[PDB]
């Protein structure tokens, strides 16, 4: 799977049949239809003893790996219930900063989207999780260019070194409250993973207040490559997936 023209989004259904599930993501936020929920609590986010590890290029995009194995870096309030832990962050950027983020926002696409994957500590690992309903918490951000982001450029030096797939490298002290927007403000959903194995075990939530990042700083994303050392190269970008009906489901707003 990928997303060319022939193992691209449109084709993941074939190994992966929960491609046309009831709640598969990402989603067009329509905001004037989004419910006002009164009953949501603020988002919790505890990332002051967050442990980074390492940065490595999986041939679809980039992860930022996290020690989880302790109540480290966590994620509570909001529409959850329990406390999860965040495992690792990646993007999904484009071509050109007219297209970039999977969840769009009144049809609106971004620069490029963040992703915060955090898992469920009532199912001891981050593999039970994925096996269930409420497994799994991801906080989305996205990025518009503009100015510059201090706290993303430890990323954007170290691209260079990870540059195809396969490819790691140590990546300690890295602290994530860099990437947070001022308001915590969200919108609240339940879908799934955007990549395969799609699995529906997501409680999406999306920050209403986008990041600033300097065109410069997107322009490193673009120089990945999908491919291999030794092989043809593929540029990584377009690496996000269409939006997916909403099929009954409601989105929340927490303001
Ligand atoms: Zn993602």
């Amino acid at each position: 799977w990928g997303y060319g023209k022939h193992n691209g989004p449109e084709h993941w259904h074939k190994d992966f049949p929960i491609a046309k599930g009831e709640r598969q993501s990402p989603v067009d936020i329509d905001t004037h239809t989004a419910k006002y929920d009164p009953s949501l609590k603020p988002l919790s986010v505890s990332y002051d003893q967050a442990t980074s590890l390492r940065i490595l290029n999986n041939g679809h995009a980039f992860n930022v790996e996290f020690d989880d194995s302790q109540d480290k870096a966590v994620l509570k309030g909001g529409p959850l219930d329990g406390t999860y832990r965040l495992i690792q962050f990646h993007f999904h950027w484009g071509s050109l900063d007219g297209q970039g983020s999977e969840h769009t926002v009144d049809k609106k696409k971004y620069a490029a989207e963040l992703d915060l994957v955090h898992w469920n500590t009532k199912y001891g690992d981050f593999g039970k999780a994925v096996q269930q309903p409420d497994g799994l918490a991801v906080l989305g951000i996205f990025l518009k260019v503009g100015s510059a982001k201090p706290g993303l450029q430890k990323v954007v030096d170290v691209l260079d070194s990870i540059k195809t797939k396969g490819k790691s490298a140590d990546f300690t002290n890295f602290d994530p409250r860099g990437l947070l927007p001022e308001s915590l403000d969200y919108w609240t959903y339940p879908g799934s993973l955007t990549t395969p194995p799609l699995l529906e075990c997501v409680t999406w939530i999306v920050l209403k207040e986008p990041i600033s990042v300097s065109s410069e700083q997107v322009l490193k994303f673009r120089k990945l490559n999908f491919n291999g050392e030794g092989e043809p190269e593929e540029l990584m970008v377009d690496n996000w997936r269409p939006a997916q009906p909403l099929k009954n489901r409601q989105i929340k707003a927490s303001f």
